[PDB]
């Protein structure tokens, strides 16, 4: 009897660790690589982890793995091909509307989790701008058929973009939108109350962004998504990781602090899915990967640089290394699906600790002469 | 008279210093070169200092160096010869259990410190995997008379592992069992529960894995020695470190911090008993190491990676200095032992001390225009 | 009348900075690099400052220059210059003792502060062993007429240096000797009760010395001259900084932290008057540089490296410029004496201020192409 | 020496008690009665000890008491006695101006410490409204020869009362005027930055106004003192202290937290010269005591109340205890002046200690079966 009703099924589980509220109000900035998980007990192993996710409030996929909307990482066949493994892709909107109108109507008509709708037809997404010039933009990807689009924007509560929710949803409400780039609560409110259907968090964090550097906004992007997602789990409105993502150890890093997919744009860059085409350089196998404020895009100011990307293959053998990462790490923090994880960090069941420099020079590798790092 | 009885034989001792409960309360990650040990009151020199320690609750040794269970760094000759020089060795389990089987049986037929049992045989340990079908392992190098095993798992509180234990201590209640990877108090809890004898606690922490980067779990392993034998002096259960070791302090700050046993990999790797032989690179002599989460063991994933360290003599050239520089440390600490070193931090006798990354660049060698780094 | 009796003669002197009191508890390991000196007030210029320090208890100086006592930093050579340009230099002891008597006996015989005795012969000092033959090194340098010694030790504490204090004193009561290496108060208690005169602070923060790393011992350096002066002007006892100095800023922090006079190793190294001969690489003039232990001094165990520094010349025309230096901080701290700026020190007239390592990377010289850093 | 130039002059004098500064930065409420003053060393005797303070920036007086101006206290007898001996004093407002007109002639016209003038005419001072009907009130004690005036108020920073400074000082340039009531910094910038001469800080505080429970306004009046006085030395400008003064301890913490003068309404009620006149209850000689906000002063609101005091003797036997009773106080404190005392308290040389309910109910008087408290 009274080993039970002293407490009632719960054990002593010692109070090692710190939870994420009280990691993330000390002030400090915390990247990805700054913070680590600790581990707990498991029961199951490494393979009927339920790694579902939600990108919307409706829609929801396979696998958290979303392709970043610029036009040097992400296309029509990128989008067709992580459709076809779980995941979702955008397209970029640097290009004229017939263009995408064309490549959306490529990916639209065209594996077991392959997300698909009601119609049976591949999920797919896209971006568009925000001037109101866009609105000849938007509404021909619609007859084409979109799922879900979203507001490419460096910072996010402009009066425009809760002008373009609320020029959205009174016209195409079926549509959904994705607000961007929310980083703190205080624009995450703004979009929110404007009627916006998920949120993609992260300025300035990105592998080619130098805006932090050159206009001085921004945050560091790990404690980015923790108070962004904190605000938006009040609402119930799902919020997507930018930047600073590098291997499969941040996505899961990303997951385990309330966001619910993360999205890629340099990890997913140099693959043979990836527009444009190859060339090498010193004997290495290589393609371009630019972003959207590097003046290689058309009085002017520049938040992103141009430069290249070593290959990593295709996606169908790499994304699948990518979901047994995630699912190795989500066994080792000890819940059987990413909603039980987010569960476990809000209710404070895993415990996180912060690292130092000489924490994370021994994180890595270190006391070797030369090594091989294989990753697959 | 009043000289003696206001405070009682101790005189003041002044309070500079940080005592480790309060140090490792403080939520940052520490590893062993962003602390370090002041010294203290001495009154001895450095060839009395008993430096035994406890290996697991019934078998001690005469120095607290133990190999690591991988085939790239250990196997029967550094087993030998470990034990010939006090220590311990184990055996990898990535080869066949008759491969074990005649590696244990040719340690056990077979210099005054070297650490032989009742029967005046050397000690022997090894290591086993953890699914079902190493219960026919396990069984034959019971037969074959080894003293202790290692449950070699990246986490330890395993449904698997718990039930290893109590399917072993049932049947094999006199051979003794390592548990492992524990990092924190929360998994120490479920293997102690579960019986287990001693365990070995860090994990990404090594030279060579990269699961803090990939998984994205494990501690940084100063602020995990600590917090595991925090938890395990209460049960009077050894620990064991691994990882970050680099030089022979480390090994005198695992040891100041709780743990009995240093477990290294890297640093008693390139020696002339490791396993394997020698290739040339750019003219050094060195040999290769690598980790069995690396793919150079065998839908995969990777944890370790595979490199190489350039060489570093016999081991009995290399241990007097190992066990000379945990020597010359305990007599700079101001205990005569190990065990009254451990005492002095439990009752705080001793004080430890933060670093900045400006502290640990003035720690080493600066202001030189080239140096000769002889360490014996 | 009432702009005066509100206060008294003090103005309001806002509450901007950190005193020391409240700088250095804060747990952080400080090294020199990693706080500054926030200025204040000056009513006077840079040559009338009264740069005179003390030493020991009795002998003071007329400046806080000392040499280490290693055979490949100072002998008799630069034991005459620095005395003839007011500073004092010690003599090492690993070489016969008759060696030291004779280069004793060549310092005494033999600008205008010159530090001269009594006598009006020059200040020489020198340093001895610690083990019990050295009574028979102790007294020939006491014939030839030494003025102050240095117990030349790893760690201080011992018994055998406690000893060494009661046995000279009450041998030699007009000879007075130096402490060390005392790193925090508890070892500072135990040379002032058994009646050291000065102290000698800092372990593990040479140029050199890597005992930080291999013995795991020592303290950052200024948070260790701090709390040894913190304790020692208790009993009206100065302290000697060794360890750490790379240029002419670190002085003055040493300075301004309570150490009266700075010993120099490095700095002083690769000198006209260093002992050695010089010899090139890639063209560059340059002479060795190694340390006591190291073991090209003579089961062993290194404490210290070999290596070479290159040239600075002749110290005649290099300890102006430390001097100059050294007026010229005293000057932006506005103290116009060192016992000034100790006065506001301890009393909390001028405040510090911590950094980041991002603070020291504008600090030094950033955003160019090249530089030549030319000091005077 | 040496046992000089460490420091220079100052002794080591330990750390034990807390300044002012961070005293009263923790956020809590301190009342007189809920901290005290630590004493420290003291080179003199009671009597020389200058007790000189200053009541605007012009005129200074010989002791810091002044009455508070309420026609239930003060009217031109004890002006006329408390000038006798050094103080001065105030005259309400509430009567018509032709009744103070005539209370300053008698004042004015009319012992060796007797606060005179250039004239050598006692010092006398008043209070007038704010409403701008008592412009014509102003200028008839202007005609009268009055030396300072009190703008009596609730709250100081209204528009009326700055445009009362900015109508006195452009037309009475040598009339001084005392700002209240004040009782934050916010509201003492608005009134140096107006131009007033010194500040009356202190409202809520009084033994009879109840404007704290009523007006749900005000501050402790000892947080009060000490932040008014910590804003008014950046202009030079003195500070008087109201309410909550209950014995002569009071006074010497007012004295201490940066007030140069404390004004008393009930330690100087009931005395021979305060007007009205006596009458018994329960055998007890008192007389009444009311304040302004009671509406025993004619919609109406009221934040006093009215009652009665016991009878305490004449003052010119009574204000020689009180400056007794800061002469012993100042003694034991350790400066030979007041001067000096807000020095060392500026300065940081005496410290303060918080208190506890436990500790004040030791504080006064305890475990007695009765007690007769005799005070002169
Ligand atoms: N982490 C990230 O996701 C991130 C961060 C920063 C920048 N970026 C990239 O930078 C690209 C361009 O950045 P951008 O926001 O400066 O250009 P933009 O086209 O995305 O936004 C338009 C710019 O003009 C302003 N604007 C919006 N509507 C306007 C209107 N009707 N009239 C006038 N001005 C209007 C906006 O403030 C913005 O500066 C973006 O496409 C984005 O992809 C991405
Ligand atoms: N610091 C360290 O010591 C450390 C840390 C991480 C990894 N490693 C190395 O990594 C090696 C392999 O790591 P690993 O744990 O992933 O492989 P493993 O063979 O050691 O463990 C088996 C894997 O499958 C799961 N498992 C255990 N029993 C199972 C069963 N009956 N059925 C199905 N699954 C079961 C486990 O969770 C584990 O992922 C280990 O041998 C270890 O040496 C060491
Ligand atoms: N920052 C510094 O100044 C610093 C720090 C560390 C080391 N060092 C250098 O390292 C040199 C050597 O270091 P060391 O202290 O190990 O050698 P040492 O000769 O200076 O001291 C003797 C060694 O044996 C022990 N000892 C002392 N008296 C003994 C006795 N009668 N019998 C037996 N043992 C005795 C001591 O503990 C010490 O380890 C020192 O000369 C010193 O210059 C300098
Ligand atoms: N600790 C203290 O000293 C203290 C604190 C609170 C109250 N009091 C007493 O309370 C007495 C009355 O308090 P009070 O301030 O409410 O009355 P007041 O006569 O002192 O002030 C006038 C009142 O009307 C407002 N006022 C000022 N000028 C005005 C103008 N031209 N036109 C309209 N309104 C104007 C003021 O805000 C105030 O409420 C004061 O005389 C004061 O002595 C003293
Ligand atoms: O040009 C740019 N300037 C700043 N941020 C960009 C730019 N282009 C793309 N981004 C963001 O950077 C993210 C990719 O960062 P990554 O994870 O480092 O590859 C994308 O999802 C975008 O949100
Ligand atoms: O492949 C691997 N991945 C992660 N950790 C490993 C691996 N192989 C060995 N280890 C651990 O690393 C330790 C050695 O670390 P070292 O002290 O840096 O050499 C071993 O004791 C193991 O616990
Ligand atoms: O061999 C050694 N090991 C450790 N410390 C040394 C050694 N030799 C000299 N030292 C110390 O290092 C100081 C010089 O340090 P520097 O200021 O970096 O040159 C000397 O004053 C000695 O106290
Ligand atoms: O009627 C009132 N309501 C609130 N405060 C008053 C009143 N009358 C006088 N005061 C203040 O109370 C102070 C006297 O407080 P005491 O020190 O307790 O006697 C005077 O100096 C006035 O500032």
């Amino acid at each position: 009897m009274a080993d039970y009703l002293i407490s009632g099924g719960t054990s002593y589980v010692p109070d090692d660790g710190l939870t994420a509220q009280q990691l993330f109000n000390c002030g400090d900035g915390l990247t990805y690589n700054d913070f680590l998980i600790l581990p707990g007990y498991i029961d199951f192993t490494a393979d009927q982890v339920d790694l579902t996710s939600a990108l919307t409030k409706k829609i929801t996929l396979k696998t958290p793995l979303v392709s970043s909307p610029m036009d040097t990482v992400t296309e029509a066949g990128m989008a067709i091909a992580m459709a076809l493994t779980g995941g979702i892709g955008f397209i970029h909107h640097n290009c004229t509307p017939e263009f995408q109108a064309n490549e959306v109507r490529k990916v639209k008509k065209y594996y077991p989790l392959a997300s698909k709708d009601a119609k049976k037809q591949l999920l797919c997404g896209a971006a568009i701008g925000t001037h109101e010039d866009d609105k000849y933009r938007l509404d021909l990807l619609a007859q084409a058929g979109v799922d879900v689009v979203v507001l490419d924007s460096s910072q996010g509560n402009s009066i425009f973009q809760i002008n373009m929710i609320k020029y959205i949803k009174d016209k195409y409400p079926n549509l959904q939108v994705i607000g961007g780039n929310v980083v703190t609560a205080a624009q995450a409110k703004n979009l929110i109350d404007a009627g916006v259907d998920a949120l993609r968090v992260g300025m300035g964090s990105g592998s080619i962004c130098i805006t932090q550097e050159v206009l001085a906004c921004g945050r560091p992007q790990a404690t980015a998504v923790y108070k962004v997602s904190e605000y938006a789990r009040r609402f119930g409105v799902p919020v997507i990781a930018d930047g600073g993502i590098q291997n499969v150890g941040h996505i899961a890093k990303a997951l385990a602090l309330g966001a619910s997919t993360v999205m890629m744009g340099s990890l997913l860059a140099a693959t043979t899915e990836a527009p444009g085409e190859y060339f090498f350089s010193d004997g290495i196998r290589l393609k371009k990967y630019r972003g959207m404020g590097s003046l290689d895009a058309m009085i002017k100011v520049a938040q992103g640089v141009s430069g290249a990307v070593q290959d990593k293959g295709s996606i169908h053998k790499f994304v699948p290394y990518l979901i047994a990462g995630i699912q190795h790490s989500c066994q080792d923090i000890g819940a059987k699906s990413l909603t039980q994880v987010r569960a476990m960090m809000y209710s404070g069941e895993l415990k996180f600790e912060k690292r130092t420099s000489s924490a994370q020079v021994e994180g890595g590798v270190h006391s070797l002469h030369s090594y091989e790092k294989r990753l697959f």
